[PDB]
């Protein structure tokens, strides 16, 4: 008999039917980043990744299963084709392309949701790709699904980078600075300034200032700073990677554990925050096994108010061109 | 509007199923050490706790409940009704009460296991209650289960008091540490000397005289010492519970991720290792989301055989002479 | 030549010095609660035990020791002596005397401190430079008289007040708003117990202040009650033990986040007693919960908490008060 | 009057020391593999990275340090200059250059550690070294000549990303994971490196007495064939990708977790073995090391058979060879 079979008897038929299984589309720079994040913080029993870049697909898949002594994630798969894909509990698409574009990240979207939707009907959506608020909705269109399973990773981010920044100034850690940025990711996102806070003192009301054009402080820099961070990481290294990837797989924690966390991230809101089109806005979301299932209505200024209704108009003339 | 409904809106009316639920049933000392270890490794997304002592069921459910802040288990519940384990992935058996001092064990399973199974019908069932290897086979027979859906934690700990007492002798830490004790958990279990080793140098090899009478070096009473360590624990501080505890977690850990590690665990071994009752030995185990699916078989000395058949038939003797 | 001689060559002779130690003083149901939790989140690198009662102190570290394969803590020491705890970074103080029938409270107090008076010493003796974090009820007081004893800076002199009563107030939050703790923001300040004061002004979800939402929050004519949450929070320990016969686990998780704090210098705000005459209006020696940056200095800042006039009016009492129990006391 | 003043009432001056501070050397793919590992095991209570390439380290530390929200390690600093390295407990060395020769590019990178390593012990005076650059085993022995440090201090990740590759390979093989599957990869780094095939084993079963075929060319299942499997996979990732990352710096970060909480565990790393192992010379091989907060400080005899042992000599002649015509 094989050495397999004198050392094991084998006492069952095996099925092998994966129960929370992680798919990351686009093995980039960040699709890596969310990949490893995920494998170092036990999230799947099962990790796929998928891309057309099939030598490098196959180089990242081998160079990440010989670190499985290290791992608790016992199975790791790749392929050029979605079967590898089958049955995931969460795919999160960072898959983009290299003029305007998003139609060709629509054409991009147009064969790859199919293809995810196809080999996992029940699963959720975490688009990652730029323009995130868009693509989310196209992602969310291509799919069928209900809104609640299609999210987009939006000011997720970004609301990190602002409490990391809010701690240098204040001296405390990013965990105790509470802070949100909402609306339309990138340059229109909004410092939700009366929310800002430590051990649940309002930082606007004990410095009324704090976000304008008179503040002594220059706050509303703090916010200029986060809307180029990016780039400027960018200029410095090429891109970004893992601030980006730790920042999904704490997006995927909530998922695969059904945490009900509150995360600033892109959701279909139409219906609310006077909100009349079918685009999707980073909201504090509650965010579950079900994807998003609540989103908490928060207090805006007026101009706060219109700044949100402002990047839905954006978003939607935008999305009127595009064709699917 | 409740304040509730006036600081969330609910995006989506959903409904319950928990998707990596473990149960503990038994709230004494090494069914809430299991609990604890199992919640701060982050194993499910539910945990449900079940006794007949409802003061006490429920106290430890608060408290656990209290500390949540600091877990990742959203959902932690409990009841004297079986109801509350509904689904659950594994369910951890902690349960028990002359020499019908097994029947009165044999009683409450009657109780108990049918309950499990109504609730949760294809979980895998984890058994630790002593004397853990008939117990095993109990439920066994009592469930209906398919063997490798049935596991004692039988001489899981025993292995690991052995690598931790080993690693003292030697000045490394048990993880380096190589050793087996087998077959009928207590004072008839197996040490099988020459499994013991350091980055696979053979210990026997290097000193034949290893575990022998004639051992200058005493390695036999390593292995007294193991099967002694509970008795001696008890007498020091009443019971023990944070290493069973532990040591019930790992394989936890194995079977919701998968990992198909190998550990010692009590299986039922009817055809392997000359084996022909229906009986529960610990041997080396692959353990997995579909419970124990395979069997290393050890190379075991004629001595060793003889052992291990002798534990099967005092075994098979007991079981006999229970009622079901 | 000996077996592990045979196999093992040594190269190096190990004067062996712990970096991240850790005692835990009291293996009773709390402290060795605080000990598994503060093994599991791997914090130390060497934990020492310490309590009276020998065989109840073997038999725990024993039963830890035998765990010690699923561990990532190499080295766990217990005894009597004092010298098992030598240099630690923490030491955290669980004993007490458990009352009678019988003794007046005050008594019962006093009994606590000829334990400490016997403990800190011994504890400051071998590990000089240590944090002290104690967790003994009633903790304002017995961390005072432990700063007191010890002759330590105040920085490195905490004691665990609010700390659990907060994260049972917001888990209690999350219950209601269908939402997780950790999303769920709100703070219990001042006096550990009856008199501390839930911070209505404080709470919020995603920034967003249920005061300002809910401008009845926390007052009598409240139509939801939410003071009635602060209660519970007061009365969940009673409850506790009215049903299991004590708290561990709870205790246990909060202790080990503020030994997480502390042990990476991570300066988070955690709501913990501290010595705060001079702040917060207080004109008294004593130790209340107020929030602080907690770190690998022990609390280096507290946050001021803008306080309404009838909480500051809590805290001046809750002040007087344990400054009275404070004078009544022998050191 | 500044709102920092105005929510934080200051008690405590800043008299900050590092306790369980790590430092990387060099910020390329495997640098911040290990860097990020590192950041997610939770080994440090401060990062500090050094490279050239100011632009891409200024970059990279930014990046970490966006990250902080879902990490708990407080502080992550970075610069050209080694006093950001001062009183490292861990000093991760992964730096070095790319018809050349062995020998001239060897050089080069020993060019590169008689400025490095210099820096690093000025600042981190009773640090441990961990050397990753190739060839690990001779840059290892570079490391620990010009540091001045004693052995125990000095050390190669040598095998053991190649071990647990092994280890890797048998488990599919076997139908088992990695961690319950045991096998040893030993002496000179890469190629020349030993399968010591009697030592593998699944829960103390002996695979080579069950099947004494085992390592031969007699062999009908080719098990010879998985040590070259590992010896080649690190070109074929490098084929198909440009370079590896993922496995090594998870096999590091696995070694600074033993350093860091003196674990005391085996691992097959490069030390200096002159004495053992049958070997004359002053060169680094691996060989099962115990490994805790003050180095290695045990090494395990392995028992090895005479074809091994002709091997592991032969290493040591070739070794020695080289840094025999070394410029320091
Ligand atoms: C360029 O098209 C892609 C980029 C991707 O991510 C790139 C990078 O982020 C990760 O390596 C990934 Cl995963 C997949 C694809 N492509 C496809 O599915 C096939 S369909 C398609 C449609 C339009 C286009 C185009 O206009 O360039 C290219 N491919
Ligand atoms: C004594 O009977 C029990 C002990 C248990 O665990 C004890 C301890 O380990 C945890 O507190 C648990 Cl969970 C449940 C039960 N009992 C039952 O379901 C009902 S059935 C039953 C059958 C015979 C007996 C008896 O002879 O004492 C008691 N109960
Ligand atoms: C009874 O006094 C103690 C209780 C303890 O903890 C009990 C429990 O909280 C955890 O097991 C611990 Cl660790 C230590 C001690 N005792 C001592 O150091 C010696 S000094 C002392 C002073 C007054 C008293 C007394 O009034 O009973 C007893 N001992
Ligand atoms: C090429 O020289 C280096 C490479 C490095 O890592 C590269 C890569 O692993 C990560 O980007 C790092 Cl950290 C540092 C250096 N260089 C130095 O200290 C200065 S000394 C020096 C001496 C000779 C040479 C040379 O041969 O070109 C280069 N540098
Ligand atoms: O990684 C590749 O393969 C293509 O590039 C991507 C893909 C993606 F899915 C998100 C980002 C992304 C998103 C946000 C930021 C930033 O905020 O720093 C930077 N990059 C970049
Ligand atoms: O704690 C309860 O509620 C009842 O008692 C039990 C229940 C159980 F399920 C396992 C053990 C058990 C098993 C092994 C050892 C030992 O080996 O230290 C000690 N105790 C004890
Ligand atoms: O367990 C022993 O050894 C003696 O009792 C103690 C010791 C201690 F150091 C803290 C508490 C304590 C503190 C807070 C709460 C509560 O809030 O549930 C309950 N108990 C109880
Ligand atoms: O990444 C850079 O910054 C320069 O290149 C290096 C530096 C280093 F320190 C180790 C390796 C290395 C070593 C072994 C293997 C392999 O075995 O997969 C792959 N790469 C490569």
């Amino acid at each position: 008999a094989a050495l397999k079979d004198q050392l094991i008897h084998n006492l069952l038929k095996e099925e092998h039917v994966p129960q929370n299984k992680i798919t990351v589309v686009g093995v980039g720079a960040v699709g890596m980043a969310c990949a490893i994040s995920i494998l170092m913080k036990d999230l799947a029993d099962e990790l796929a990744l998928v891309d057309v870049m099939e030598d490098k697909l196959k180089g990242e898949m081998m160079d990440l299963q010989h670190g499985s002594l290290f791992l608790r994630t016992p199975k790791i798969v790749s392929g050029k084709d979605y079967s590898v894909t089958a049955n995931s509990k969460l795919v999160i698409i960072t898959a983009g392309a290299r003029l305007n574009l998003v139609q060709r990240n629509v054409n991009i979207f147009k064969f790859i949701i199919p293809n995810v939707v196809k080999y996992s009907p029940h699963c959720k959506l975490l688009v990652v790709s730029n323009p995130v608020d868009i693509l989310t909705y196209v992602a969310w269109k291509i799919s069928g699904f209900p809104k609640n399973r299609v999210i987009g990773s939006g000011c997720n981010l970004d609301s990190a980078r602002f409490r990391y920044l809010m701690g240098e100034r204040l001296g405390v850690h990013a965990l105790s600075c509470h802070g949100w940025i909402l609306g339309e990711h990138g340059d229109s996102s909004v410092p939700v300034w009366s929310g800002m806070n430590v051990a649940g003192v309002s930082l606007k009301t004990l410095h009324p200032e704090l976000g304008t054009d008179a503040d002594k402080e220059q706050w509303k820099q703090v916010h200029k700073q986060v809307v180029d961070s990016a780039y400027e990481v960018i200029k410095l290294k090429g891109y970004t990677t893992w601030a980006i990837g730790l920042s999904v797989a704490d997006l995927a924690e909530s998922i695969m554990k059904n945490l009900r966390r509150v995360h600033p991230i892109s959701t279909m809101l139409k219906g609310l925050y006077g909100i009349k089109e079918d685009v999707f806005l980073s909201v504090p979301c509650v965010l579950g096994q079900n994807g998003i299932s609540d989103v908490v209505k928060v207090t805006l200024t007026s101009e706060e108010e219109a700044h949100l209704k402002k990047s839905a108009d954006t978003l939607w003339g935008i999305q009127k061109e595009l064709q699917f």
